[PDB]
């Protein structure tokens, strides 16, 4: 037969263990699968305890989601709770500012009142009404830590978890009984949400920072309901059911979270799917998974939470946290001036060491302006710079849509050569872009070879998800066949970021030392415009997918690198969509589509900073820059193409093309979304979860 011994389930309290032992049996008595009991002092210790295989599981809030995240743990969530009706599930919620009615206070008129918050570290107890309240604290940064500048902003507190001892203040209010008093568990009758608005409501403090859903759970009667509203950002008041309009923020739900190494993740999520089923909301008298017996409240996971939602696998804290709760978080553990330096400077993200040294000489040269982040891949990058630890690349087209289903947004294009309509252009910054022709390149020799006959043979790709490499063909020839089996349309490939084992990978060549086959980075020699040409002229492939411009700059000793520099524009084709093939020269009637000119995406928070940066580096580095060639150019690498385009004439504006589908267009956008159908990234899955 086989064998499951457990899952194990750490616990944080006497009463929580209580709850995951009758969870135990009755998860025996239903025969579902199996789940055993591991009890600690602190969600700390539950995320030491899994850290080092003596559990495998914990509900945590948003702030310890963050912390968990953190080396050594490197914890993952793996299930979101989920609240509201199951005709509008959501995995978010809203921090709220609930007060008593009959005052005329405002969230700018804090200063000397009195406060209850769930706990130190909290999302809605504490990072969030902190990190709102900011301006007001006259926090030096450190080394003072930012609860003494909140012990001297209300008179008095109750933060559960805070120590009495430096911060005698921040427990002042707490309603614990000896050693009781201030702690981080339900010992403490003024901790978490309820616990927060009891602190409210027995007139102890002015104000509590809880969710929005505890005034519904805590009061049954509507009418009583009435004695309480909301201090919203705009300086107002409103009533509590208006939360959506007024709330400090608006926050990922608590979530499971587990080893990101040997975690269990199918193991727990098939005991969630089960227990959900069988004791979720009011499903069964012998026990409630989103209950708590009257002494308690939020047992293991909170109470009246509706079921589980599953976390797709590419997400780690940071992406689950989202960029701005995240960055917020880092934030209050750094001064001022730092966040303010931070804010300034763009952080660029490189793929590959290649882009990684051309970026650092770029950085030396900026006037502290310009830094560095790197991966090895592009949607490794898109992930640093939605966690805020990136913050600006160039990409095709292609990556321009999943940056923007990621919520990135276009702020810059590649602008080249205008069809001989443009001089050295002093207006090259204003000039609408015009898009590229993606064309298929061919042999000379191989008279045979045509569009209607390329089915089968051998290709050579920039890289999968790319415009000219990839959509642009293969959604031709999907628009023929209807195959979504893309590995069968040639016989061998290389089309870098492809499966290594695949005949999609099979031309690749790696690096000088045959290392990094089908690597979407410069590292593979056939990566990209020149990398797709090169495996065409080197007879490893029948047909490439390129641009017509790389032709014109890899022949006729326009490069002169060991493997290009006898080449000649006359050995070469284009396959025409009818059939015909004609001179490299003659792209404009014989080409397979326009492409989209490449963009520099960014956060929205960062697009006018970013402008002002780019515009000012350019003048400096670009094509007529006063630093260029003596210094340094941007727009250079040697027929390489590292972090732009080496016939990149500017960087120019978008004449209100501001989004990805704008940018893109309906047609373009159609045909990705088409061709998605047929797979999707890992990063995709991921924007999906979070967007919702
Ligand atoms: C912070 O400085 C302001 C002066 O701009 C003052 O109103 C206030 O008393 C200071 N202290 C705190 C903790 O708000
Ligand atoms: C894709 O399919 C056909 C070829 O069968 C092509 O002519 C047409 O452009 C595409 N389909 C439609 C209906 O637009
Ligand atoms: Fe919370
Ligand atoms: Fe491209």
């Amino acid at each position: 037969g086989r064998r499951r011994r457990s899952v194990q389930w750490c616990a944080v309290s006497q009463p929580e263990a209580t709850k995951c032992f009758q969870w135990q049996r009755n998860m025996r008595r239903v025969r579902g699968p199996p789940v055993s009991c591991i009890k600690r002092d602190s969600p700390i210790q539950c995320i030491q305890a899994i850290a080092e295989n003596r559990a495998d599981a914990v509900t945590l809030d948003g702030g310890f989601i963050y912390e968990a995240g953190l080396a050594p743990y490197k914890l993952r969530p793996v299930a979101a709770e989920v609240y509201g009706t199951e005709r509008q599930p959501r995995t978010h919620y809203y921090a709220v500012a609930v007060v008593k009615k009959g005052g005329s206070f405002q969230l700018n008129e804090l200063q000397g009142l009195k406060s209850c918050h769930t706990g130190l570290r909290r999302t809605a107890g504490w990072n969030v009404p902190i990190g709102t309240l900011r301006p007001f604290l006259n926090w030096t940064g450190p080394p003072e830590p930012i609860e003494a500048a909140v012990a001297r902003f209300f008179s008095a507190s109750c933060v559960p978890g805070a120590d009495k001892g430096q911060f005698p203040n921040l427990c002042r209010l707490c309603a614990g009984t000896g050693e009781n008093k201030c702690a981080f568990s339900s010992q403490e009758p003024y901790f978490s949400y309820s616990g927060a608005f009891k602190c409210l409501r027995d007139g102890a403090g002015d104000v509590a920072f809880i969710r929005e859903s505890t005034v519904f759970e805590d009061l049954s009667d509507e009418a009583e309901r009435d004695e309480y509203e909301l201090l919203c950002p705009d300086n107002t008041r409103k009533p509590v059911d208006k939360f959506k309009d007024c709330h400090l923020a608006r926050v990922p739900s608590h979530a499971v979270v587990a080893r990101s190494v040997n975690g269990k993740e199918d193991a727990i999520w098939n005991l969630l799917r089960q227990a959900q089923e069988k004791f979720g909301k009011d499903k069964s008298p012998k026990f409630q998974l989103f209950g708590s017996p009257s002494g308690q409240k939020d047992l293991l996971f909170k109470d009246s939470a509706i079921g589980f939602s599953r976390v797709p696998p590419r997400i780690d804290s940071g992406l689950y946290l989202g960029s701005g709760y995240f960055t917020a978080i880092q934030n209050l553990r750094k001064s001022e001036e730092e966040v303010a330096a931070r804010r300034a400077r763009v952080v660029w993200c490189a793929v590959g060491e290649q882009e990684l040294r051309k970026c650092n000489q770029w950085s030396g040269l900026s006037e502290g302006s310009v830094t560095c982040s790197s991966a090895s891949t592009t949607e490794d990058c898109i992930a640093l710079v939605l966690k805020g630890e990136a913050d600006a690349m160039s990409l095709d087209g292609g990556y321009v849509y999943t940056a923007g289903k990621c919520g990135l947004v276009p702020v810059l294009a590649e602008n080249y050569k205008s069809q001989q309509s443009s001089d050295p252009d002093p207006n090259c910054v204003d000039r609408p872009v015009e898009g590229y022709l993606a064309v298929a390149v061919v042999r000379r020799s191989d008279t045979s070879l045509t569009w209607n006959s390329v089915k089968g043979k051998k290709s050579c790709h920039t890289a999968v998800d790319r415009t000219a490499g990839w959509n642009i063909p293969m959604g031709l020839l999907f628009n023929q066949t209807g195959s979504c089996k893309f590995d069968e349309y040639f016989s061998q490939s290389c089309a870098p970021g492809s499966d290594p084992r695949s005949n999609l990978c099979a031309l690749c060549i790696g690096d000088e030392q045959g290392e990094n086959k089908c690597v979407p980075n410069s590292n593979e020699r056939y990566y990209g415009y020149t990398g797709a040409f090169r495996c065409l002229a080197e007879n490893a492939g029948d047909v490439a997918f390129v641009k017509d411009v790389t032709v014109l700059q890899n022949t006729d000793g326009n490069n002169n690198d060991a493997w290009a520099k006898d080449l000649k524009l006359a050995d070469f084709a284009l396959l025409c969509l009818d059939g015909k093939r004609k001179p490299v020269t003659e792209a404009r009637s014989c080409h397979l589509a326009m492409a989209p000119n490449h963009a520099v995406v960014s956060r929205m928070d960062k697009v006018e900073r970013l402008k002002q940066v780019l515009l000012h580096q350019q003048a400096k580095f670009g094509r007529n820059g006063s630093d260029c060639p003596d210094k340094f150019c941007l727009f250079q690498s040697e027929t390489k193409n590292l972090l732009f385009n080496d016939n990149t004439e500017c960087l120019a504006r978008l004449h209100g093309k501001t989004t990805y589908e704008k940018y893109l267009g309906p047609q373009y956008v159609a045909g990705i979304t088409n061709l998605k159908k047929c797979s999707t990234s890992p990063l995709l899955e991921a924007c999906e979860f979070l967007r919702k």
